[PDB]
């Protein structure tokens, strides 16, 4: 509803043309503007719906000579906020900072200031039908457009920086979410030197948000790299440099799990925000995974897929016996026959077993079953659950058949074993595509097919009802003529033909009519198949090819025992060093 | 095993750190460290685990202050290598030459120096998970880092040339292994001045190595073309210049063959590296092969070609008859019969007999079936020679049948035919790419189509059994379902249909289904396919098309008699300019 905050803003703009006692700082009146506030007393009570005073519109543009003689009047006429709904809360500074007019600063700050007055209005949140976000405090206001001397003003009559918003926002992690780069390097340094003096107790860069997370790692997600970079400099420390040769050590305490369950490996893979992919550009990550994934994880995702790839191709050959008596059971046979589904009973058990807890980690199947990064493969893992249970309703009441849903379960059953494909030397991004695809382009002529075929269908089935069902007996019926002509669009089997005494009319000619259509419309599906690959999708199957190894070896290290899994690096110990655990990767120029 | 070397670098970083009377050189320590070393007698005996002494850490950087003092206390100090595994046998000045400090030298070389201390570390050998080779000799690291007048001062206090490290590496070919050009160029001219000055007699350019091989063709091979251009300027000789016309010479004593069989022409189709193909760019190799593959080779190319192709169609016509009595031979069309394949016995043991030596000069398969260029047709050549021999088997037991190995036999040996279909005006690169993409993406989808087609197959075959085999007939039993559902995939035979009294239920849209796979499937194997000749591989069939005339041409004249092949080029006596066989060309401007 961006016109209902559209009914309100037009409204100051002519009351204040209205009323003609109080716009003349607008319009940079002087000498009639010193009559009007001697003569009578009618200095504050000027209020508009807002809750608009003559500082604001002083501030809207700098109006130097309207905030000169009105402090000889009311001089407290800025500590005052706003009532209306929408601004909630906000004062006489918060429009005069983000002016950057370091001449208005020196008046209103001697005169009467509190800067510990927050901006709480409803057009201040993060919202997407809002455009900025900027903060609560004026010092953050001062923070976003970037200028490095008034916001050495405010600071210097007592200002705080622990304060956070309704919603537990500081100063510090507003800059990420802001695209520009030249300013957030320089005033993220003097900045962070104006501390406590106490800095690891109570941190400031450790105190956690309103949901409880700590603000460096919104930079990471969002992935703002400059900050990523930048913060890395402060934790280096050479040890040596000969030539073209030089060291480098990784400190990892924040780069680890068991962070009370909230690690940043869980997320980097949570994101739905496309620049967030390339966060493994870094090589504190990189050179980090592709040695966790070369060490521990390629001799161990080929192990878990041989005893799945022997469990199906066992529970596949066990089910060419199951109907016997359709056209008690106590034989030889019947022990393997018996054991064949009695290990498939515990083995499929487990597939929900593993299943439904990283259901309710998520909450919701919307946050679940949408990321292509993670994989839409798990909705064929939920079907082939209940499958089983399924076969075992029909031996309670004892109903005929029931090997048709087998029937129609088994299939897909066996082509769920693909999710898997990806951990090889190679074969990883062609199924990406495919995936990536058929939300894209096998969407298109799937609406478009069925509407074309039942009209042919109805043309061919009006035509042969005059003649006999035994000359052709292709065409005999509704249900049949559009499975026949739907089938037959896709040049699979043969028109149908004969040669007697009894020939149509009308088909010749519709027949060549569909084929006209059949010759190209068919192919028009491949040119929209065709024309992503070439520079649509390009350059998307790799990098999703290596962001698929980090996404599941982070949802493998916390499923599988420790026994399996140590923590990479160096020890640390032994060296009075501390627990920190570092890493080294070598560098050449 | 790099963490194996990563075990004890950091050792010695906080091993100093730990005892604190060594390492305040690294911290440029002057008032305190002028204190330390008369009070005590303890100069010498502080040894780290790699046998570290107090000026490897002054020469790390550059520690002026420290390497003047203490030559007070011991002079000696310098003349010690280092004790520990990976660095064995390395002393001082070894990291005090790639710090290019020219103020540094002036101390240590008048106060006790041995330039003949080889540096036989382990970290300095030639190996892919190690990143430098610098060589063995300090001579060859002041030749590694391109300074020009530190270089100047180590030669004039007696330094050797000739000497090598323990798998023979001299101070020449060190620089065609690394990158750079700018400094390799001027560097390679000053230095080569300073000879015996006796130099075709124990040539220091051809000395072999360890392996035997004279260091100019390591250039060749590795194919650091500036090189490769450069010394063409030492054999060069203007003959005469007539406005835009020039004339030059060609000396090839070292271009040519029985050279003790280890000519380069032997050794450029052999390396496994991408930047080695394009040695074929500059005129002394180009129009000299271009010359010998028009005038000997094509006219020769051709006629074996022949004499195969009528070879073989002789044999696949005789063996049109060979099944006479499975459903003793004394007629008259048995004397034919049996010369049909008595020319074949004796044109069959040719194939084994030119083909072992072959095999045995590499050594192993390994070196040979693996290269593009040199072609992997071969393993269709050794099993062409097999069948002939089994063909025999067969008629000392008399066992039935035996001409079913040869239907499977003489359609891979009839396909035989077009490894020489590069020698023409065309048809090259068209064979080129089929085989550089059968290993390349024939592979991705010969994975996933056999997973796929099975579970079609069990679903196809748990519905038909409930009916008779007689009304339908196509799916019986398990061999023949999943065989007909692959070729069902392929569109090659219609789809089975009939029209009676029995009709199932659940074919119909699992066959829709199977359609609507098989409609995008099998045309996403042509998006991988489509995909490589646009972008990926357009150039690459022309440059390995140039390649495969010089190896088959060098491959045919090893083989062939000599008098059938003279050498190229012009012979030079008569004329008194000694046996050197010049080659003329002709350049414009
Ligand atoms: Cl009735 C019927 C059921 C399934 C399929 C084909 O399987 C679908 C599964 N699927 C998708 C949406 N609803 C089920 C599939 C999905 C993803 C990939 Cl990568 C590959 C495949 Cl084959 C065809 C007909
Ligand atoms: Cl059982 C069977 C045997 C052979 C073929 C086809 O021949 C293969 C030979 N080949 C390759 C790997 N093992 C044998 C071939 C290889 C290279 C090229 Cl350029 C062209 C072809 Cl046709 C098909 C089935």
């Amino acid at each position: 509803w961006e016109q209902y905050r559209d009914r309100v803003n037009m409204l100051q703009q002519e009351r204040i043309r209205d009323s003609p006692l109080l716009q003349a700082a607008k319009e940079n009146d002087l000498r009639l503007l010193k009559i009007l506030l001697l003569n009578q007393s009618c200095d504050f009570q000027q209020r508009g719906a807002v809750g608009e005073t003559a500082l604001h519109v002083a501030a809207l543009y700098d109006n130097l000579e309207a905030a000169t003689l009105l402090m000889e009047a009311a001089p407290e006429l800025a500590k005052e906020p706003a009532l209306c709904e929408p601004f909630v809360g906000q004062t006489a500074l918060h429009i005069a900072v983000m002016n950057q007019n370091l001449n208005l600063v020196r008046a209103l700050l001697a005169r009467g200031a509190s800067v510990s007055a927050r901006a709480t209005g409803a057009a201040f949140r993060r919202s997407p039908h809002n455009l900025i976000y900027y903060g609560e405090h004026p010092l953050s206001f001062a923070a976003c457009v970037g200028s490095e001397e008034i916001v050495r003003l405010l600071i210097e009559h007592g200002a705080d920086i622990r304060a956070q918003d309704s919603l537990g926002n500081t100063v510090l992690h507003i800059l990420i979410l802001q695209p520009n780069k030249t300013f957030a390097c320089q005033m993220y340094n003097l900045l962070l030197s104006y501390d406590e003096h106490s800095d690891h107790l109570q941190s400031l860069e450790l105190v956690p948000n309103h949901q409880g997370l700590t603000p460096f790692k919104l930079a990471g997600v969002e992935g703002n790299t400059v900050m990523f970079q930048h913060l890395m400099q402060k934790r280096k420390h050479v040890q040596w440099t000969c030539g073209p040769l030089t060291s480098t050590l990784y400190d990892l305490t924040e780069i680890d799990s068991w962070g009370e369950e909230l690690s940043f490996l869980e997320l980097v893979v949570s994101s739905k925000k496309r620049e967030a992919r390339q966060i493994l550009e870094q090589t504190p990550v990189k050179e980090l995974v592709s040695f966790k994934w070369k060490k521990y994880g390629r001799p161990y995702f080929c192990v878990l897929a041989s005893l799945y790839i022997l469990y199906m191709i066992c529970f596949t050959t066990c089910c060419i016996y199951r109907p016997l008596k359709l056209r008690a059971y106590v034989t030889h046979q019947d022990n393997i026959r018996l054991v064949g589904e009695l290990v498939t009973v515990t083995g499929a058990v487990i597939i929900l077993l593993l299943e439904i807890p990283d259901i309710f980690r998520v909450g919701a199947s919307r946050y679940f079953g949408q990321t292509i990064l993670g994989g839409p493969f798990h909705v064929i893992i939920i079907t082939y659950a209940s499958l089983v249970l399924l076969t075992m309703v029909m031996r309670l009441t004892n109903m005929n058949g029931e090997v048709v849903p087998l029937s129609f379960a088994l299939v897909l059953g066996w082509c769920s074993v693909m999710y898997f494909a990806r951990g090889f030397q190679m074969l990883g991004p062609f199924t990406i595509m495919i995936q990536k695809m058929i939300f894209g382009d096998l969407m298109r002529f799937c609406w478009l097919m069925a509407v074309v075929i039942l009209g042919f269908a109805s043309a061919f089935h009006i035509t042969f009802q005059t003649e006999d069902p035994n000359n052709l007996g292709e065409f005999s019926d509704y249900p049949t003529a559009l499975f026949s002509t739907f089938e037959l669009f896709l040049t699979i089997i043969d028109g149908p033909a004969n040669y007697s005494v009894d020939l149509p009319f009308m088909y010749c000619i519709t027949y060549a009519a569909f084929a006209i259509i059949a010759t190209l419309l068919m192919l028009n599906l491949f040119i929209a198949m065709m024309g992503d690959t070439h520079w649509r999708v390009a350059q998307e199957r790799d990098e999703l090819w290596r962001a698929q190894v980090v996404a599941t070896t982070v949802m493998l290290e916390r499923k599988m025992p420790r026994f399996l899994w140590p923590r990479s690096g160096i020890c640390g110990y032994e060296y009075g060093l501390g627990d920190r655990w570092f890493l080294r990767v070598e560098n050449h120029h």
